[PDB]
């Protein structure tokens, strides 16, 4: 019985690893374990329709989802091997995960599992970290030879990254489904998904990140105001094409970035809203590598290290989103 994972240490290990972002945290995942697996589907009604064509974003939350547990796994003994779009006639089912044991968990794995507990997303503006080239040489090994590219922008392009977001609001102005997705996913009253107000930024604060999508504004506050203008280091992560497939391996990629970023005690924000129309895609296309497929930013840079932590973000109950199936 030894070689087959346990509800229990499989139970234990979703819960930590459905601290994965997501879309606006919408969490639009469903797992079912059975038959010692442990299969990984879209959940098509927390998909965010307007925001999210082809339900890209959402495919993509289920793969960072996808790749903590494979690192809580690991820290748990557990090593995991994936069938990704297993079956032909249902889209929905994007991965099964099976399971054997590591002979021993090592610091990394642990230091992993850790970042995954530690990581948050930080709307604020931050600092840029003096180091960077030698933790690009760390991302790059981590990313290895594919699927997801990664750019690292010029401090050249800021401005133009910062006009696509622009242009994107602006195309948004008379989508009245992307402006209520917005305010349904922030609002103040949700306790298990959307962005709590804790995790939002002032107006003020806002016009010091020229990176960002536009959200509600929390209220008034100036917090880190040292920082002119954010300098966090921008990086594109890219895939081959705009399918199903390279959704779920960009969010993959994602999840390695935010955690590899974590574990450095590098601070972080996704941004995602100059990749989710063509017109501003194509723009961010440009600032990269021939025939990549932009997915999403991530800023990365330093917070100050002494400023107070907002708590964190809620997620659903595992029993919300965990069958068990008996066998
Ligand atoms: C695919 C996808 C897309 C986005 C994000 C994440 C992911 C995975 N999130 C961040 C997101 O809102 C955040 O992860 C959740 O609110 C949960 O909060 P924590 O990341 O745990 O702090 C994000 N945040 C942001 O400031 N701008 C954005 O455009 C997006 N869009």
């Amino acid at each position: 019985s030894d070689t087959r994972l346990d509800v229990a240490t499989l139970a234990n290990a979703v819960q930590l690893a459905a601290r994965a972002p997501s879309l606006h945290n919408t969490q639009p995942w469903r797992l079912i374990a059975e038959d010692g697996e442990l299969k990984l589907f879209l959940d098509p009604s927390r998909v965010v329709r307007s925001t999210d064509r082809s339900s890209r974003e959402a495919v993509m939350s289920c793969g960072v989802l996808l790749d903590h547990l494979r690192v809580a796994l690991a820290a748990a003994g557990w090593d995991t091997e994936v069938q990704r779009f297993p079956n032909p006639n249902d889209r929905d089912h994007l991965a099964t995960l099976s399971f054997r044991p590591l002979q021993f968990v090592t610091e990394g794995h642990r230091k992993r599992a850790d970042a995954i507990l530690a990581r948050r997303t930080d709307r604020l503006p931050m600092s840029a970290y003096v180091d960077w080239d030698a933790f690009e040489t760390l991302l790059r090994a981590r990313l290895g030879d594919g699927p997801v590219h990664m750019d690292t922008l010029g401090e050249d392009v800021r401005e133009e990254v910062a006009e696509a977001a622009a242009l994107t609001e602006s195309l948004r102005l008379y989508d009245a489904a992307y402006h209520s997705e917005l305010a349904w996913w922030t609002t103040p009253f949700a306790t298990e998904d959307g962005i709590p107000q804790t995790a939002l930024i002032s107006a003020e604060e806002s016009e010091r990140v020229a990176v960002s999508r536009d959200f509600p504004v929390a209220p008034h506050s100036s917090r880190r105001p040292a920082l002119n203008n954010d300098a966090a280091t921008i990086v594109v992560l890219s895939t081959d094409g705009y399918s199903r497939e390279d959704a779920l391996d960009a969010g993959e990629g994602l999840s390695k970035v935010l955690l590899e970023c974590t574990m450095s005690g590098l601070a972080t924000c996704p941004v995602t809203h100059v990749t989710e129309l063509h017109t501003s895609r194509d723009i961010i296309g440009r600032l990269i590598v021939r025939d990549a497929c932009p997915q999403v930013l991530v800023r990365i840079g330093l917070a100050p290290a002494l400023d107070e932590v907002p708590p964190p973000t809620p997620r659903r109950p595992v029993d919300a989103f965990l069958e068990v199936r008996p066998r």
